[PDB]
């Protein structure tokens, strides 16, 4: 029952090129060859690539499969595939290279990775990429990357590997597609259903996930996403901790966690084809497709990106060629009276009491601290969020003395420090001064996300507003733009101290 | 009862030049007048004597009086003082004014304080008086401040008062002389026995306070320092939180809290009766004076600057001039049978179980987080001082990549980063990079003080060590200086992460 | 009550081998020992066998009225499904009588396992 990779044959360039490793090292670490390093998302492609991942794909795509996938969601030969994988580079190296030419792979410019062998050299044309690919909403993460972070130029190209890139966390646990076919055969685990996510776990992931497992008579993968998520999300350590303590919450011998080194674009509809692809390279014999699918969510207008089936329709409309089973995830909600989940289509809720906790309301209860239902998450699980997101109480925060201020900005700052430390509870506090330096103003998030409370005299350039973060800093102004509104600048400091003080204690931060 | 001030009338200069204000404010922000910018103890100590606390005097001591009080601990006129307090400026400074000049002291380059008006201006002998005052030993915290950072030139003068120094935490807790012996008249107080503190708290301390206020029939004045204490203490935020916390521990109506500015010399003996003389002013009859009172405890050799009775003995021994009573507190045990502290005295400790908790069991304790019994301290207290002074696993810290590490500092950060972000537990951790800067150098603490964990790539320069501080900063170096040290210089970095892990994790920081 | 009418997790049941079978039955049946002696929790487990036995069979809901968990290798003759007792016994059976209905009866053992753990647990017998 296990399938065939896709395409069928593993594209493990690690294990082909075993052989001439030193050799390629060599060349790759020669002051003759040009040297190109990977950006953040192009190291975790490389890696699924030289991993068999990506199989079949053996390099970053060339214009002619890559104008194939755009328009035809295939490859060239016909071999479906959704997402463009690209060597995204830039007009001056591009300039540099043509067809045959050597070019050396590395990761944080020291170490080596693969050496790439030219053969194209093209500038896409991003508007036909973003609308055909990512459906032209300028809002999607993929098209904003595609313009604003992404290379202006293509280059298509063979890879022989040297190394996967490195990683010095959760070792071993990074299963490669060779490695998790080797394990799953240890357990003689025939029918695999994978599971897809970037987000933590709850109740009724486990449940639904077992249900799976049961309605397929296959045994569980937790594939969890660790490379590059939505961004802005939960980092992946604190998802792989909230995953190991669930795995314990299945019977014995029905899951495993493995953790995959992909780069999602969050392009649902086509991404859940790329998903189940991967998951087959994996050694998936079934793929659980959810409710909007890799979806980023909606834009500024309300507007949904993707329609909540449209991933779970293309898949299932793909699925006799990919040769892979599709598990298709319903909405369900919770019936207190009974303790078990169940789907929404079932219920009436005229005649039945049913308990739901949106992303909102999470994101509430732990903004403020309250209570989560067991029979949502876990106990552990939520202990585990709480550390990472703490509490308002536990919350940094910077509080910015604005430009139309009048009075003492030393008087003032010494006058909030004074009086933030009568509170007390754990919370350092520090005037800071970053002379509008760029070293400075990049360690205010930082204090921030220590739980720091920062009195800052002088608000910095415009041309620095990307340098901070707005992440919990409110400016002390009289502007409308102020998040503490002054009715004027020459105010007494104590008077402009409880107005500072009462701001924060109304959002949270402090507590008595 | 209510004593008279020390020299028979207050010297509430404030209270005395009220209809002189505008006048006196106006000269000091003048543009001909030469201004001096108090230093942080010249502050508590110029608020001390314009409040009235320090009566009879009326400005900073000068030669004559000066060289009286280090002889013969009393001023020219005979009046018992023993701790000098005198204006310490520099030579450039003194070479502006002479004999008549008046100056304008003020707080923070910015609040007029008070105008002097010169008498003297001298140069001492720190070496006399470093040997008569505070007993020679040079490890003395008095006598380090006398050499290293008080002028060497003493300016003798009287003052006018303009107002008390600024503070924006604590309001009308810092009760003037003035005040309390109003706030005392209120009440009905006549005896008062004050209590004096620069730390915390404890059961014990309730308990032989309310004992002394039963035998001398008198209330309680909870007294603390908030000014300048020991080098290196729990900041007076946090023993104001214990002291408001404990105080409703007491009987109604039994105690009240009054905070006091006072810049202690920790000289001990002399110190005492020159509490007893401030709380004298203050309006108490009787003053309690503790073992090795105001002692800065041991010096290099193990050997102790004051005798544990040299205090009680001194107080006692003037108290019929200073006409107030000395309450002696004697050292005592808690006797878990009996639920009550007694005097090791009567305590037969043969036949007697007894419990006691030393002040550095209390700081191992709340390093380790271990229980800390309630017969010793208030439920409330410990919570508090738990905030204030996090166990390891809350603490934070910078392991430092030493110069003789040959391996890349680049990938050694990033695998320790990586490996940290595993553990989990709510700390945040940042590789930091200061470039031998101060202005980044100084946050070094700033973050440890807020529970992070930095990875520092290079060490910094030797003439900048004095920049950062040692608290919880580790060297990861062969030398044998080295808080954890290598074999050679280029081991494998999977086995240096493992090594600084370790050391973490056996020093508290990690707990799994 | 709750003493004398334990939850689910505290009960015990019985899981009787259809006669549908064609699976190695000593197989099976050690591997469904071995693999409740994972989960634990305190529930004795036992491969039961008594070759209709009448004396054996009148023991079956006294093992599960003590918690026990029984794998039973073979179905008694039907003139002795009076001698047993309904309560917690489940069948393991191609036929659509069984309470855990396999679609085949020549499925893989651990197909077989996985299909009886995870009905057992839906039934509240295994927490995790
Ligand atoms: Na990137």
């Amino acid at each position: 029952h296990m399938p065939a990779p896709h395409g069928g044959i593993l594209q493990d360039l690690i294990a082909r090129d075993a052989l001439k490793k030193n050799e390629l090292l060599s060349e790759a670490q020669s002051s003759d060859i040009l040297v190109w390093n990977l950006t953040p998302r192009q190291l975790c492609d490389i890696e699924l690539i030289l991993n068999g991942g990506f199989s079949p794909l053996t390099g970053f795509l060339n214009e002619n499969d890559y104008s194939s996938v755009v328009t035809d969601s295939r490859l060239a030969d016909g071999t479906l595939w959704t997402i463009p994988i690209t060597l995204d580079v830039d007009e001056a190296f591009a300039n540099q290279i043509k067809p045959d030419t050597r070019i050396a792979l590395f990761q944080d410019d020291e170490i080596p990775i693969a050496i790439l062998t030219v053969q194209d050299v093209y500038k896409p044309n991003k508007t036909i990429e973003a609308e055909k690919v990512f459906r032209g909403d300028p809002e999607h993460p993929a098209i904003s990357y595609l313009f604003n972070v992404a290379g202006d130029y293509y280059v298509g190209g063979s890879l022989e590997a040297i190394q996967l890139p490195q990683h010095y966390d959760y070792p071993g646990l990074r299963k490669t597609p060779a490695q998790l076919r080797l394990e799953f055969q240890s357990r003689q685990w025939d029918r695999v259903v994978a599971f897809q996510t970037r987000n933590p776990m709850h109740r009724a992931h486990r449940e639904l996930t077992v249900r799976a497992a049961r309605e397929a008579n296959a045994k569980v993968l937790i594939h969890p996403v660790v490379g590059l998520t939505k961004p802005g999300d939960i980092d992946h350590h604190t998802r792989v901790r909230v995953y190991q303590e669930i795995i314990k919450r299945y019977p014995n011998g029905i899951a495993f966690l493995s953790l995959l080194p992909l780069a999602m674009r969050m392009s649902g509809d086509r991404e859940a084809v790329w998903h189940a692809i991967i998951r087959k390279n994996y050694g998936a014999s079934h793929f659980i497709v959810g409710r909007d699918h890799a979806g980023p969510g909606k834009n500024s207008k309300g507007v949904d990106f993707y329609g909540p089936y449209d991933a779970q329709e293309l898949v299932e409309s793909y699925k006799h060629e990919l040769d892979i089973e599709v598990v298709p995830f319903r909405m369900v909600t919770y019936l207190p009276d009974e303790d078990r989940y169940a789907p929404i289509d079932q219920i009436d809720t005229t005649k039945t009491r049913t308990l739901n906790i949106s992303g909102t309301e999470l994101r509430r209860r732990l903004r403020v601290g309250g209570e989560i239902p067991e029979w949502f998450s876990y106990p552990e699980v939520v202990k585990i969020l709480r550390e990472s997101n703490p509490p308002r109480p536990k919350q940094g925060f910077s509080i910015v003395l604005g430009n139309s201020l009048t009075v003492s900005r030393e008087q003032l700052s010494i006058a909030l420090l004074s009086t933030f430390l009568q509170f007390g509870g754990g919370r350092y506090y520090k005037i800071f001064e970053h002379n509008n330096k760029t070293e400075l103003l990049s360690l205010i998030q930082d204090f921030i996300g220590s739980g720091s409370g920062l009195i800052i005299p002088n608000q910095w350039e415009d041309d620095k507003d990307s340098v901070v973060g707005k992440q919990n800093v409110y400016l002390l102004d009289t502007s409308s733009s102020a998040d503490i509104q002054l009715e004027s600048a020459d105010e007494p400091i104590s008077h402009i101290v409880q107005k500072v003080v009462l701001f924060l204690e109304d959002n949270g931060f402090f507590v008595f």
